[PDB]
């Protein structure tokens, strides 16, 4: 018996407390778990790729399996360097579904090693997205029961600065 | 780290070559694999209990981290029975998925250790379900392709004896 690595691979942009839920139930049950931020070269997140990493590694560093790291480049050459078992992904809906189950095939093509597990989210966090997030916050709405605290402070940080 | 059990269940009536797709990926990422076969003690299965078991048992013996058991009853009492790690489901549809996130939260509530994680199916056994294939061999049709060559006979001795 191999021990068993999985990526998680996203924006975080912010980390939710639905991402939160994933990655713990994935930490149960994998030997490694790699929260792999898309660094988003050419596609422009809100918070870098630095207060990304310390905002996942604040709510998931408790976990001792669970490492964290930036990306950019194809997936599955991630995947290979990685040696990874699995790539882990969230579906929170039908479009999440019919995205997911092509880009599995894609890469299932591309690397025949490629393997991809989904989970669904808790229904507590069924509704929450980053994009949402991101959009209550901007308008200055209270994000505190769907985010960690240090995200809502993050949101603070940024309305205080301007990036 | 702990050793992972998952079981897959179904009524695997037959099996497909889909299902032994999806057990052999999930063999390589578990420790222990379940298949786990529905007796269906109300719900009427074209092949007992002991032909579905066999059939199965032809097509994945070869793997030794894989058993076989029939069960009935509540799947989130099978699973404190197996202590599992997780229940396995393949995905091939929107409908599949919407009722498998249902089922998942509603077993949560039952037992808050219970976990689904869901594969979805290579694109040449994406179209291949056990009810469609029942139908076509019924109907007179060749199903060698969908099934390995054991299920293939099994139909014959089913058209051969009654039942
Ligand atoms: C798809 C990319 C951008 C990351 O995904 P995304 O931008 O959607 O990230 P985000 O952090 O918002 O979501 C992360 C994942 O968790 C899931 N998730 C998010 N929030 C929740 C929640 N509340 N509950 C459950 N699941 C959730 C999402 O559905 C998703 O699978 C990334 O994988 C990537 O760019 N990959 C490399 C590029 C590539 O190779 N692309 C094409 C060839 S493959
Ligand atoms: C849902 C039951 C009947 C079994 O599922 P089902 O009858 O759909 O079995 P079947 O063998 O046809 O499918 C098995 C699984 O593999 C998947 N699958 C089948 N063929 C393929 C394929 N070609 N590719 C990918 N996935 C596939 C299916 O989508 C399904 O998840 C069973 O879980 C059950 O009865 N559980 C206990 C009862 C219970 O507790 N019910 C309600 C309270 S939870
Ligand atoms: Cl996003
Ligand atoms: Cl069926
Ligand atoms: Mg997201
Ligand atoms: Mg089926």
């Amino acid at each position: 018996m191999s021990k068993t690595r999985v990526i998680y691979p996203g924006t975080f942009d912010p980390i939710t407390n639905g991402h939160v839920d994933l990655v713990t139930r994935a930490s149960r049950m994998f030997d490694e778990v790699v929260v792999a931020i898309a660094i988003g070269h050419h596609k422009n997140p809100l918070f870098s790729l630095e207060e990304r990493v310390a905002l996942a590694q604040s709510s998931l560093g408790h976990l001792s399996n669970v490492e964290f790291v930036g990306f950019d480049g194809l997936l599955v050459n991630f995947f290979k360097e990685q040696k990874a078992t699995a790539v882990l992904r969230g579906l929170r809906a039908v479009s999440d579904f019919e995205y997911e189950f092509q880009l599995a095939n894609m890469n299932r093509q591309l690397d025949p090693h490629f393997e991809a597990v989904f989970l669904t989210p808790s229904e507590q966090y069924s509704f929450i997205s980053s994009t949402l997030i991101r959009e209550i916050a901007r308008l200055k709405g209270d994000v505190t029961k769907f985010v960690p605290q240090a995200v809502v402070e993050a949101f603070e940080r940024k309305h205080q600065q301007g990036w």
